[PDB]
């Protein structure tokens, strides 16, 4: 039988999941994390110590940045409409792209080019810089380029990292979905009801009102 | 003209209106250098409570133990069709997603509910639990799967449990309840085992996390999966997928003319 | 073994086939867009009169404006600068129990409540209570008695005095719209409940009955989609005077 | 309190606010009453015009040739997935919809932007066309079919070719040369005909509706069929669907112990 589907990440066959190799259970016995299966399954490879304290504040930081925001708003408004959660957050993660969450990989990648071709006060990011110039050993030429905002620091960082340039998008994608699960769970804890825009926040810029001509 | 407002919506767990965002008040920088982590930020995002360390041990497993299954489910099945037709990661996670549900991965918040209802009103009656249920709801919440069974035990359920048990002084009664039932259940059909689902949502309603809130540690957990299997396919390369024509029991129409109007 | 069954549609001939007949010939012997819907969701080639209540009900669903959260979600995707079949995909979401998607439930209790509380309105409210919730196919946030639904008027009005339609179904819900509006204004027939009860009276397929909706919608949220990136429109962000925001005091994080 | 409010959204398209929408200024219900379709409506919120009678004749036609192509492509298996998932259909419509891109439907909107830049920039010089093609893009999108060929053609091609020619009389310069374009690549390999996204995308583009509005079409009438596979597998009462493990090449790592921290 010729097969429809290959993969290289996971093996689900056995007692218990394989993660690259690892099976699921003993990485939660050895103390790995959840950045560690992150590294696992993205990239086919457990992080290193200080790598997997950089994932995790990545996320951490990355979370949520309050209700206006698109990708919460679209749970919020899915959430108010009555859609049950996975769904709701599915609309939410839909408006991440170009321009929510694109700022990373485009700062990674134009670093990255930045480096190749041109070698020669946010308190998220002095924190973010701060932790990784000292308490780390991690070479971070993209960064440092950059340094001489934090969807910049963010993208630099895991260029860096040497993560798959098709898995940056990943980190802003998982985090936000912690803060969009929080923001459905939220609106339903509230039961609130379904929105409908007020009249004065739309412009109706529309054709005059014309009756239909015969045919 | 000027018009009075009131609110569209109200929000009670961030503001991005301060220095930084603020998670059910705390900002992510101290969060980071203070030594706290990812399970940390959940707690605060879902229940607007700093978990304890207990707490903050299993949220972690929890995810770890869900966060892939395969290919062949329904979520990662339904990101790697995004993923092969071209289609950008967000979107395709989202597809995937979206099939989490009462069958694949959603039955997180049911399982909670219906075994903590019947610890309370079925605490010495699993028979009149599951007659309620067949009778009233449908399947048990929690309880089945397609491969795993008597005879293929799901070790991550296995895990769990033990963990529960053994590294926690957590009283589990409507995990206890659950193993009971799955004793009686698997005695009338080697895969009705007590899933991971149902695992999950014993837990979280033995450490009263909020009841909206079950179904996320499935749907965060099980984003780390779809990620990556998008990125697999990403790096394959792979081609744009059409179902084998031997995988579909076509049962149509014959052909036949359109009749004049 | 297979995967799937499927009875539909089969696209392994000369051309692809819908409930057995192609395409090229619906077009040359002048079928439509409402006569497709048919051949997919029934299996059946509509009836003449089908045929022109499926095109009605179509047409009148097709959009509501910006402000309802189907449009308003495929909006703010085309803001994000998201691609317009993913844009849509979000706006659809939305189309569920209290937006949009309560036709087929409500064409589903309305047949039962002929059949079981012919001559008696508040036992079959009362049931809906107990074991429903909110009666679908009821209610709506802007159109009542004082502002009414021209919409729900005009399907009324065209099936009623139109067609040749037996309608006990949607005469029920009339009724039923005389009983709640009484005791609440906003209580009215709406357009889910006008059309569930219409499909009912047709005897259409109970599962295809939300799909009149989803599908006349998806031509709004397209255009909304079309019209955002005609202007070049920017990124959303609510304003903040639009939230509420009951947010905890800002705290300092404790040692482990 | 009282703001000066700027608005968040600028519409052009309908206004809901009275009696009933009014589609590009035209009342929904007298659209009905006076005996316009679909395809009018289509025009209307797409292209803020009422059609001509040979421009709906032309949008009716694309809508019905382009709304099913069997359970087996991306599209309606993802709403199939998401049907057997017990998700429900809007939602489900919703994951199928989000395959649609590139690879799947997108070849419509991509024949019509190259063949209209041929129209202009190559008008009498079908060779330089197809030499900056297969330099600078490949695969000249709208040209080549697995199955058909001149011996055995697509008779849903010839149809809307034929109507577009014998029962209009629009102008139709994208699919003059396209059907230019089909008799040079023909001529190579019989297999390179005009394909039918390449007929409906040049079609579009002649029909001049707006570039962005061109993957509407294909859009709104794979929701048809969509909507049909969900409506089908709930008829069916069809079970979750999980890939059989025969169906999957699981080209993973060996499997290790855990190293220790
Ligand atoms: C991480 C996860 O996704 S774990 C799974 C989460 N889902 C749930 O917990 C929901 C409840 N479980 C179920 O719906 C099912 O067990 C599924 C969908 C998970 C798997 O079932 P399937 O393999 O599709 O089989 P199907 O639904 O036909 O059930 C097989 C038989 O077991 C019975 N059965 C299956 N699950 C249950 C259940 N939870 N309660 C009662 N009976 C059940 C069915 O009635 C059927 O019996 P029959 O032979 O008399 O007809
Ligand atoms: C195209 C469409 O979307 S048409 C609408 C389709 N949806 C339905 O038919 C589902 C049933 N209806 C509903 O859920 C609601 O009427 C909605 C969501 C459409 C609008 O309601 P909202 O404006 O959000 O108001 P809310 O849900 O708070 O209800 C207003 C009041 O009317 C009552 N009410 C509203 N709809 C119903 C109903 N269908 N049955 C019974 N009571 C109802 C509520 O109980 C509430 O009463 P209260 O003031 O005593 O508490
Ligand atoms: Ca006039």
């Amino acid at each position: 039988v010729e097969p429809l589907i290959r993969t290289t990440i996971s093996d689900d066959r056995g007692e218990e999941p394989r993660y690259a190799g690892y099976a699921a259970s003993e990485l939660c016995s050895k103390g790995y994390g959840i950045e560690d299966v992150i590294g696992l399954l993205w990239n086919k490879k457990l992080p290193t110590r200080e790598e997997s304290e950089i994932i995790k504040r990545i996320v951490m930081i990355s979370a949520d940045h309050g209700p206006a925001v698109s990708g919460a708003f679209g749970s919020i408004l899915a959430a108010c409409a009555g859609i049950d959660m996975p769904q709701a957050v599915s609309a939410g993660m839909t408006m991440i792209g170009p321009r929510f969450g694109g700022a990373v990989t485009n700062a990674g990648k134009y670093f990255k080019m930045a480096v190749e071709d041109y070698p020669n006060p946010d308190q998220r990011v002095k924190y973010l810089v701060s932790y990784i110039k000292n308490e780390t050993s991690l070479h971070t030429p993209c960064l440092d380029y950059a340094l001489e905002n934090v969807d910049g620091t963010i993208g630099c960082i895991l260029m860096d990292l040497d993560f798959p340039v098709h898995s940056l998008n990943g980190f802003f994608v998982l985090a936000r979905t912690i803060g969009m699960i929080g923001h459905w769970i939220d609106q339903n804890n509230q039961n609130s009801r379904l929105i409908r825009l007020y009249d004065y926040l739309i412009n109706y810029a529309v054709k005059p009102e014309q009756e239909v001509p015969e045919k």
